[PDB]
């Protein structure tokens, strides 16, 4: 159909964080405080020392005012043939190398307004680029809020079945099928 | 110095697995056997069903003779902070992000002649800009032989300490400082 999507603009723009920052951490603030903390206080330094790679949604002015962030770090899962309650029952189980989206904020200004969706669509992209590189089966994500939970959903992110029941995953099989 | 490093030349190049292939698979030989079979069997397939990523040593002629070969997965490790022969024992771990380099064959007649080096170069390079991306912590490699042991071990290659006695590891802040 007349079917489109609409990713950032050169007003609110994604970026990797950069060496020299000059972002206005100061004035962010979404729902949740430990998101608020982990961006004025251990973000850049995590970044800086590899590990984690921070991107973030800024308004693209001179105060460089942050609007919105997330976080990428490759991580893996064990996953198993049938949903296996108690670990390693003789069910079959590959190991599962993927990219973990660790966290995901955005403005209360800005929240329902589609920036969420936009991020995560930015990630799907970084993760596609860099599974036809190295080889990465999808992006995984554990949702703490019931919230946060329904949001990852609703984007097509499969809820895993397991001992912790608040992990998702998407398929870079999926994400191939997105940008074609 | 004048030290330098040499790659691959218009006469052999180093690329990734091609959708459209036109490679001759079948004069490749290196020392072993199971490493042959591989490449001409299960290497384009498991390829193009993404659970691996090849990258392909040729002659760049019109027959496109492979004269070796690699291949990249995602992967993890856990890290155990001291050396731990009993798996778990209140010793501190993480698990560790990385890519596994879970082939390497030359063909004979090549062999010797710093192609082996080249190609971990060129995955070394592949890995370093996919850990810029999504964030990954070096470049694994489980060495079956002695002779490919001692290989990677020459290279730089950290040989681990576990219950298994043949990996190594070469971390992305060592690749950051190859390429500067
Ligand atoms: C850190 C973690 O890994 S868990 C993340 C938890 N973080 C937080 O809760 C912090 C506070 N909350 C936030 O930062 C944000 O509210 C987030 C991250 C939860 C979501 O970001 P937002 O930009 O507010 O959501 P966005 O506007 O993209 O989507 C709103 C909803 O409308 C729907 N929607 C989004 N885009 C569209 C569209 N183009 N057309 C129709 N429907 C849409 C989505 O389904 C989405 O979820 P919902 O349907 O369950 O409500
Ligand atoms: C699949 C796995 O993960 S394990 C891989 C096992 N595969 C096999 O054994 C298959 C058969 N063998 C082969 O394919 C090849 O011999 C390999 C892959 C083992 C090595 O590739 P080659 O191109 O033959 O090795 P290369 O010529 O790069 O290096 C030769 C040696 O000279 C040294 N060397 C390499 N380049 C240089 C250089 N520029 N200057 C000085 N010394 C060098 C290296 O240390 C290397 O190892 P060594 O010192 O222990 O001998
Ligand atoms: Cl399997
Ligand atoms: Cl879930
Ligand atoms: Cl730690
Ligand atoms: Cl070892
Ligand atoms: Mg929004
Ligand atoms: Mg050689």
């Amino acid at each position: 159909e007349n079917l489109y999507f609409q990713g950032a603009s050169d007003d609110l723009t994604i970026e990797i964080l950069t060496d020299d920052a000059d972002y206005d951490l100061q004035r962010f603030d979404c729902g949740e405080e430990a998101l608020n903390l982990f961006l004025t206080t251990h973000l850049v330094r995590q970044h800086r020392n590899k590990i984690l790679r921070a991107y973030i949604l800024c308004r693209n002015t001179p105060e460089r005012q942050v609007l919105g962030y997330y976080t990428l770090c490759g991580s893996c899962f064990e996953r198993a043939a049938l949903p296996s309650k108690s670990k390693q029952k003789k069910i079959p189980y590959k190991n599962i190398p993927s990219v973990t989206l660790g966290r995901l904020a955005i403005d209360r200004s800005l929240q329902g307004q589609g920036w969420g969706a936009t991020l995560v669509a930015h990630a799907m992209n970084v993760v596609w680029s860099a599974s036809l590189a190295v080889g990465i089966h999808g992006l995984f994500v554990e949702a703490l809020n019931e919230k946060a939970h329904t949001f990852f959903k609703s984007l097509g992110f499969i809820p895993l079945v397991g001992e912790n029941e608040n992990a998702l995953f998407f398929p870079t099989k999926s994400i191939e099928l997105l940008f074609t």
